[PDB]
């Protein structure tokens, strides 16, 4: 399939160069695989998401996106119009409050919540879990990261935007997970994206436009962007069963653009997500 007029980091994941405007996909297109998004709520409701959103827990008072980063997230996973994987089944968990923050207790419970959940749910292809969310080092933090991805889930996390090395960010700096730096249209590193030896991978990050509140939509940037266009990606993946949640973070670095970014410093790898269609 190709999708023409495309935003452009979905062209990017497609191409083997920047600069291209069609995102070429097989039709599968993740169907029958799940993508948890652990962030500020989904808006289920926005025509982009076709009835395949559904909010399954929130720890605040409500199950509503009242904030908007939760539902540009999700979009760039699975939107019909800006998603990676079109036909995904999308789960929202609500652990960050409507100003976009949260309590490291609460981030720890949503990742065990999810750990337990996907064993009631029906995903033959597989299980993701996308956070783009973040904060300072904290070894309970990247416990229950890992703890999720042992669990049989996919994990995507977001670098950070401190233009540093991601070392020192949490859950950024949990080895076993899916670290994601971010990148802009001329395949430069974002100016703001974390960097060093616990990345994985980079994707697209800057001036991506996606979901928004009020069924609407927005472009915004940071390694929140780039994260969702991986845990996409997975789901593709693993639809097409060329890889399992335990080894895609992997195989996506091994099939990557290798060597195409700029202003990437020494010791942060030159790996760019890419999904290798051929028709
Ligand atoms: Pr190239
Ligand atoms: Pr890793």
């Amino acid at each position: 399939a190709a999708q023409t007029n495309a935003p452009w980091g979905l062209a990017r994941i497609s191409s083997t160069s920047p600069g291209t405007s069609t995102y070429y996909y097989d039709e599968s297109a993740g169907q029958g695989s799940c993508v948890y998004v652990i962030d500020t709520g989904i808006e289920a409701s926005h025509p982009e998401f076709e009835g395949r959103a559904q909010m399954v827990k929130t720890y605040y008072y409500s199950s509503r996106d009242g904030n908007g980063h939760g539902t540009h997230c999700a979009g760039t996973v699975g939107s019909r119009t800006y998603g990676v994987a079109k036909k995904t089944q999308l789960f929202g968990v609500k652990v960050l409050d409507d100003n976009g923050s949260g309590q490291y207790s609460t981030i720890i419970a949503g990742m065990d919540f999810v750990a337990s959940d996907k064993n009631n749910r029906n995903c033959p292809k597989g299980v993701v879990a996308s956070l783009s969310l973040g904060g300072g080092y904290s070894s309970s933090v990247n416990s229950a990261a890992a703890r999720l991805q042992s669990s049989g889930v996919m994990v995507a996390v977001a670098a950070g935007n401190n233009n540093a090395d991601a070392r020192n960010y949490s859950p950024a700096s949990e080895p076993s997970v899916c670290t994601v730096g971010a990148s802009d249209r001329y395949d430069r590193r974002s100016s703001f994206s974390n960097y060093g030896s616990v990345l994985d991978i980079f994707g697209p990050g800057t001036d991506i436009l996606s979901t928004w509140i009020g069924g609407s939509t927005r472009s915004i940037s940071g390694t929140s962007m780039a994260t969702p266009h991986v845990a996409g990606l997975a789901a593709y993946l693993m639809t097409l069963g060329k890889t399992t949640a335990a080894s895609a973070c992997r195989y996506i670095a091994d099939t990557a653009n290798k060597g195409d970014l700029s202003n990437i410093p020494f010791g942060t790898v030159n790996l760019l997500a890419y999904n290798n269609y051929q028709a």
